[PDB]
């Protein structure tokens, strides 16, 4: 029973491994020719590290990475930092860190471990150009480096983003909900936040300059954002950056720009998670803002359940209606907890203009990192998003 | 081929009558003993009226209720009071006035019309207990003042409200959304708000006495609304009625609370709006936040596009895939339309504290006001809601 992943990134990688670890018979097709490495999230909040180390690739991961425990709320009016610290769950959750590492290098390590297992095929510069999918099979054809193969499953998991194929144009599927008014700025940038005092993630809260600033590598690399209107022309766009630099910086210590990616954002979820033989995982499934890396999250949390569930029906003989808990589950989990606090994380931190609501937030946060029992609440979030 | 609805508000009944009129065998079951009279939406905005007049019924309604064209926004913490008007809509549609009329008014009415047609037929306290669906017919047994009745049909229609038999029990559909934090208090107050200069819908901006002021009938009676936190016990809400009241109203003139209701308000909406022989329609398929009375409106579309699909099934027959499209486009309007705008409604009324956003929330409202083209604009959102 072989299963299809179309989809090279993490989501899809992950649901491999896990899959193929199983014993179970694995192919993965990513159009694109390696691992993105475009700016998008790249924080693993506490739950998913015991995942991690579960697969196997926890302290590669670590090794390339770094792991943290601070986090840092910084108000762009009065510049007060505030800090949280997940150290306040240390006999509450397995592994209380954030680990901080981009996910083209999460994917290049899923990568070698997947060439251990012979069981797992996986394929780059493959793109699918046709597919029919059956009642009990499924049926691809490959283009790029690998003109007219043909490949052949029982299952087809769609792991493609959030244009996805598989729920465009294989279940001809609906990916309802809004689009965000304003354009996404996301940046790499060379500065030294470090000798700042800067948390490892620091969240810059304003309504013009709101960022999320975070480490990216230990070069001084950080992850800056901001929000523009979209208007703005395309070509002007390096320029605005040093232009919203100026001010969104802490101070007028010289940077380096060394990536940037102008992005729409969506809270968007499509009708159904799975259909037959076909499954939905990740950003083809559902797509949010990333203010707080909860994208990410949730596709590693569908990863981890479909292969849970997955597993069981192809090597324990387990009724295939245990999908139909599984896509409803992973729908609820995203559209009543995720969603929402995803689009509240990004109006308060990119649009909260000066007033009694701002000073509110503010008193509020302060006195959350005073008070361990609040704290402790404020930092378990991630945990409610993983389905059981 | 014979219809069941199983609803006895507006929306049942509006669909009723539009197939009835058509020559469809409809049966309307509605578990309760009468139309409600509790507190809800009362205005039928301008693209709703010409479908009444088809229907033949907006002469009733005229002489059951008002009509009327201006429109006031208050801000509480200056008193400020900013007008718009839909006679800035006399050109580009048919009938630019906005229906007051409580809507167990309306359902009286859509039941004197629908007596004339043999038909149809009208059993109110019959509660449905069990149901039977096929791949071609459907079948339900009663209870109420009709116990151990059995009606079969073709088809089955869900139309009774948020927490619908058919919804849960027939399809077993979810409800995932979100529920608002605070308690909705919708009152019926008898207070003189025509000599003060309000508009017949009026809507009070404030961060605590935030209101919904409507106009109900000819008697001094409006709509006055105002949230409260729901961990406030339910049993003195009427002592809390007249705290918030003090500082709500506008003046210490006398009032009279003739009735009131406590709600949870939700953004929910159901996987799909058809399954077979089996359509959900209204809050059976969607509830939204009463702010702006978007939930009635878009209850009443679904009708609408519904009789219209359904009857060319049934007598034109038409291939029964134009229903999929009926159902996909009924959710395409609420998740991407109806549901952001009465949920920016609702902050924007109810929960804007003092502020530079509040102050441009004043200040653009009310350059609206004088730009006859931005207010046309403004005005004219719910034709949007409409599915052709």
């Amino acid at each position: 029973q072989r299963v299809i992943i179309v989809g090279g990134g993490p989501v899809g990688l992950l649901t491999a491994l896990g899959l193929a670890k199983a014993g179970t018979n694995v192919v993965v097709l990513e159009a694109e020719s390696q691992p993105s490495d475009s700016p998008r999230a790249l924080v693993y909040h506490f739950p998913v590290l015991p995942h991690l180390k579960r697969l196997g690739v926890l302290d590669d991961c670590v090794a390339a990475g770094l792991m943290r425990q601070n986090f840092a709320w910084r108000v762009h009016s009065t510049s007060e930092m505030i800090f949280w610290d997940l150290s306040c769950l240390e006999g509450d959750v397995e592994l209380p860190y954030a680990l901080h590492l981009g996910q083209d290098k999460l994917s290049r390590i899923l990568i070698e471990h997947l060439k251990a297992l012979p069981n797992v095929e996986v394929r780059y510069s493959s793109p699918v150009v046709d597919c029919e999918v059956g009642p009990r099979s499924v049926r691809v054809v490959l283009g790029g480096e690998s003109p007219g193969v043909i490949v052949e499953g029982d299952w087809l998991i769609g792991a493609d983003g959030a244009n996805s194929f598989v729920r465009r144009e294989v279940l001809n599927q609906n990916f309802f909900g809004i689009t965000w008014p304003q354009r996404y700025v996301a940046t790499n940038t060379r500065f030294d936040f470090d000798k700042l005092g800067f948390g490892k993630t620091t969240m810059q809260v304003d309504d013009v300059y709101g960022s999320v600033i975070c480490n990216i590598d230990a070069d001084s690399l950080w992850r800056v954002t901001f929000m523009e209107d979209p208007n703005l022309p395309m070509e002007g766009i390096r320029g605005r950056i040093d232009q919203v630099f100026k001010e969104l910086l802490p101070t007028n210590d010289p940077y380096e720009v060394v990536a940037f990616s102008p992005y729409r954002m969506h809270q968007r979820v499509t009708d159904r998670m799975r259909n037959g033989r076909v499954i939905l995982i990740g950003d083809a499934a559902h797509v949010t803002n990333p203010t707080g890396g909860l994208g990410l999250t949730g596709g590693m949390f569908d990863a981890f359940a479909l292969t849970s569930v997955l597993n069981q029906v192809i090597h324990d003989g387990r009724s295939e209606d245990i999908l139909d808990v599984f896509e409803a589950d992973r729908r609820r989990k995203f559209i009543e907890l995720v969603s929402p606090r995803a689009s509240d994380n990004l109006r308060n931190l990119y649009h909260q203009k000066p007033g009694e609501g701002k000073n509110d937030w503010v008193n509020n946060t302060r006195s959350i990192s005073k008070d361990i029992d609040r704290m402790r609440d404020a930092l378990r979030f991630p945990e409610t998003m993983e389905t059981f």
